[PDB]
């Protein structure tokens, strides 16, 4: 009943790779990241300990781990969907409904982080893994960390994510809140599955496509394939002060978030 064949290597990290794993007796199909410590104890010590945490449905569960000397094993819930990457099309992106659709998963499961205290800090389209029903589970907590603990929030200064989904206040402030970084890379996310395309290689002043967000020229390319309402949306989040930035509780209350796009289930 334990006894886990790897059938077919599925994907490859950076860090080792994932294989598939099909039980003997029950079939019950996991996914393995498998990360060799030497090719250490705590930078993957940290993502066990955090995944032990995380009980959520819009976030990979995690069910085990062992030790095997040098190479260290995670099992974690089998998304057959793959991830929302691939159902992103270079320069259309997708039905705006499915967008709105793992929107508000995507929501859930940050919220969820955000109330246990935890920032994923590398929130992109790679690491938002479709199960069969094609429900967005938040993968991959590689880089996460606390934020809170005994309702005290601690300010992160460790620099970390990706380039083109990471907020503005990570290249210039020397300390910055979770909650906001997040938020952000959230609705890059938004725009790559509305647009296609990805607004810009970095948040900074020396990048042309940021200086003409903050201009408001919203008729260049990214900006004029989305629509006024969820475009509404980015303009509350995409913004450069993360104070001024909108939060999770009043992206809930937003005119698109709330627009009725998409029918329910197909005989079921
Ligand atoms: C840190 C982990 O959560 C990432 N791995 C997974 N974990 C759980 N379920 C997964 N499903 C996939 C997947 C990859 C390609 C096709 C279909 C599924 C994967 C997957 C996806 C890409 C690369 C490697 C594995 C997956």
């Amino acid at each position: 009943v334990e006894d886990w064949d790897l059938v077919q290597t599925l994907g490859e990290g950076a860090y080792g790779e994932v294989q598939l794993a099909v039980n003997r007796v029950t079939e019950e199909a996991v996914a393995v990241k498998i990360v060799d410590m030497k090719r250490c104890p705590e930078n993957i010590k940290k993502e066990i300990c955090i995944n032990k945490m995380l009980n959520h449905e819009n976030v990979v569960k995690f069910y085990g781990h062992r030790r095997e000397g040098n190479i260290q094993y995670l099992f974690l819930e089998y998304c057959s969907g793959g991830e929302l990457f691939d159902r992103i099309e270079p320069d259309i992106g997708m039905p705006e409904p499915d967008a709105q659709r793992f929107f508000h998963q995507l929501m859930a499961g940050v919220v969820y982080l955000h109330g246990i205290g935890i920032t994923h800090r590398d929130i992109k389209p790679e690491n938002l893994l479709l199960d069969e029903r094609d429900n967005l589970k938040i993968s991959d907590f590689g880089l996460a960390t606390v934020f809170r603990y005994n309702n005290r929030e601690r300010l992160l200064n460790k620099m970390c994510g990706t380039l083109p989904y990471v907020a503005p206040e990570l290249l210039k402030r020397r300390e910055f809140h979770a909650e906001p970084v997040d938020v952000w890379s959230c609705g890059i996310v938004l725009t790559a599955m509305l647009a296609g395309e990805l607004p810009w290689d970095q948040p900074s002043d020396s990048c042309q496509e940021y200086s003409d967000w903050k201009e408001k020229k919203t008729y260049l390319n990214p900006w004029k394939k989305i629509d006024s309402a969820p475009l509404a949306l980015l303009h509350k989040i995409l913004v450069e002060n993360p104070s001024a930035r909108i939060t999770i509780p009043d992206i809930k209350k937003d005119r698109w978030y709330n627009k009725p796009l998409k029918k329910g289930a197909k005989r079921p």
